[PDB]
């Protein structure tokens, strides 16, 4: 499902999911 990491670059405890840049890389 959904739970990010901090191996992301961005925080753990996420603003949600699809706003965040967590997606905007490749
Ligand atoms: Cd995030
Ligand atoms: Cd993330």
């Amino acid at each position: 499902g959904s739970g990010c990491d901090d191996k992301c670059g961005c925080a753990v405890p996420c603003p949600g999911g699809t706003g965040c840049r967590c997606t905007s890389a490749r």
